[PDB]
């Protein structure tokens, strides 16, 4: 009857504590699209369709970053979400954010979107800008807070938002982008993640955020 | 270590066989607080709390339904379970169920939730409306079908609930309830279905159901 990416969205972006991994070594399995990272409590497995990149990190001490969903018995799943652990950078870097709020533009930075990775995932940053956009606009409704209260709550999230995009922008003129209100087929976070499972890296002090929030009836 | 309590309740609620006995003669032991049901390769055990009632059903015929666990040598125990068998209904009434998923109201009534008896075991009710669930909506995990695929498996029960609530609403009205998730405190069945022992039976056709399963993390 409801449509369950809506609580989804809200919690997996924005309740639900990110994967946080530092120097990890992947198991070696023969599993060409799996790295797996093993814990007392459970396996956390890494998914990818970069099968290249997959292979040349066998075996490795990685950082794995990003959102995580139920797997069976001891496992859990994540799309993506791993790097490199060969240098970062001396601090971490706020990333620069072009916001547009109902076509109004302003600057941001934020400890709150940050990374000393030298290479980091999308991933990483898109999940930290969402979680810091439900904080400040209120963008999936119910933040438990009095900020974003000045948009409303007409949105089908109990939120003034129902439309917006993430732009990465390189130095390039490449750009790419996600969905902020993409919910998959289903609303299930195996859908909606499934994003991330090329595990794109930006390289860190050489990107911008453009970000879009906006509503239409 | 495991929650035995999540394999326990899936199990117990909806793969092993209801105990269903019909016109069963009762032992007449002088035990106050048991009926003892007899049959060729065990004695059932039905335990109660309600003497006075145990009392008047020594020695009767009686109406045994429920879940049934593991005693020593060739015997199994119950929790109440037990009716008269003085008068019956015609046919057997389906229970109307008021149901909310996820918040989401809806009306079901089913073959598979349905009494003939007069009176009727609130647990007979219950354990039928939980297999239902199960197969509805995957309530509790690995219902081996795709039905109830839709709400995913964040839970620890691999399903997308962890939250829920049978009441018994009487046409007076009083209401009572059970919840969906209790395991009791080591999530044994001699635990979670100690629930049971008052042997509270509710007039089979003046009630109705309301079911609510939800999700919190
Ligand atoms: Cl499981
Ligand atoms: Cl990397
Ligand atoms: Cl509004
Ligand atoms: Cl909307
Ligand atoms: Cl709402
Ligand atoms: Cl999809
Ligand atoms: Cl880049
Ligand atoms: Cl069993
Ligand atoms: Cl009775
Ligand atoms: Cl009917
Ligand atoms: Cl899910
Ligand atoms: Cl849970
Ligand atoms: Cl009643």
């Amino acid at each position: 009857q409801g449509d369950i990416g809506i609580d989804n969205l809200r919690n997996f972006y924005t309740k639900k504590d990110f994967v946080d991994l530092k120097d990890v070594k992947d198991n070696d399995t023969p599993i060409a699209n799996q790295l797996q990272f093993s814990n007392e409590s459970y396996d956390l497995i890494s998914e990818s369709k970069d099968f290249n990149k997959f292979s040349n990190f066998k075996g490795k001490k990685l950082d794995v970053f990003g959102i995580s969903y139920n797997g069976q018995s001891n496992t859990k799943y994540i799309y993506g979400g791993v790097t490199a652990t060969n240098e970062y950078l001396d601090k971490s870097r706020n990333i620069p954010i072009n916001i547009w709020i109902n076509g109004n533009h302003k600057t941001i930075s934020t400890n709150k979107v940050s990374t000393n990775k030298k290479f980091v995932t999308a991933q990483e940053i898109d999940v930290k800008l969402r979680k810091y956009l439900q904080e400040e606009y209120n963008i999936y409704g119910h933040n438990g807070t009095k900020k974003g209260e000045e948009y409303g709550h007409k949105s089908k999230f109990y939120s003034g938002f129902n439309i917006g995009k993430v732009t990465f922008h390189l130095n390039n003129n490449d750009t790419f982008s996600y969905d902020l209100f993409y919910t998959g087929d289903d609303g299930l976070p195996k859908s909606f993640l499934k994003i991330y499972e090329d595990n794109k890296t930006v390289e860190s002090e050489k990107f911008h955020l453009d970000v879009d929030i906006s509503y239409k009836a």
